[PDB]
């Protein structure tokens, strides 16, 4: 996250940092059982990490699950990210509680100018590269569509939606993918790309949630 603030420990309880040796995603708990991140995360051999603030020094509330099973979309598409969205199911229920929570799927799809509330463990250098040990917020509101389709033309899907700042400044970067984008209370995009992080008139993409949540509860109901 570029342009970000540090959010405070567990002050985001449904933020997932996804382990492979190493955090290289983040996601959201759904519920006890189940994870959504991006599909662009998919790997073999993923331990899903709750309640966590440094991700390098054990603080107390966390809770390291191992995935049992991965789904990744039907329809998705790596070279031009459509549908880019996954499904991790848990080993083991996670516990609930103030510091691990998980968040609402949407029940209709949010409007551009809705602000909303992004986070992650990606890098916060538009030209450099720094990595973060704790979790940093950035609070962001949806663009028109207009403006993400002149920004990026023929590559802009009625899955993907931009969100961000078109001076630059602010955005989502590499290690942020897979992390939720939540407007109003509900999970309303998944990080996806972009061009750069925190470049003018390059907003970062989202995946468009709402457009998924039959597949999502179909899905959980039959795993
Ligand atoms: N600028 C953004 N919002 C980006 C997000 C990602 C996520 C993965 C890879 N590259 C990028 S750029
Ligand atoms: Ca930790």
């Amino acid at each position: 996250i570029v342009g970000g603030y540090t959010c405070g420990a567990n002050t985001v309880p449904y933020q997932v940092s996804l382990n492979s040796g190493y955090h290289f995603c983040g996601g959201s708990l759904i519920n006890s059982q189940w994870v959504v991140s991006a599909a662009h995360c998919y790997k073999s051999g993923i331990q899903v990490r709750l309640g966590e603030d440094n991700i390098n020094v054990v603080e107390g509330n966390e809770q390291f699950i191992s995935a049992s099973k991965s789904i990744v979309h039907p329809s998705y598409n790596s070279n031009t990210l459509n549908n880019d969205i996954m499904l991790i199911k848990l080993k083991s229920a996670a516990s609930l509680n103030s510091r691990v929570a998980s968040i609402s799927l949407p029940t209709s799809c949010a409007s551009a100018g809705t602000q909303c509330l992004i986070s992650g463990w990606g890098n916060t250098k538009s030209s450099g590269t720094s990595y973060p040990d704790v979790l940093k917020c950035l609070k962001a509101p949806i663009l028109s569509d207009s403006s993400c389709k002149s920004a990026y033309p023929g590559q802009i899907t009625s899955n993907m939606f931009c969100a961000g700042y078109l001076e630059g400044g602010k955005d989502s970067c590499q290690g942020d993918s897979g992390g939720p984008v939540v407007c109003s209370g509900k999970l309303q995009g998944i990080v996806s790309w972009g061009s750069g992080c925190a470049q003018k008139n390059k907003p970062g993409v989202y995946t468009k949630v709402c457009n998924y949540v039959s597949w999502i509860k179909q899905t959980i109901a039959s795993n």
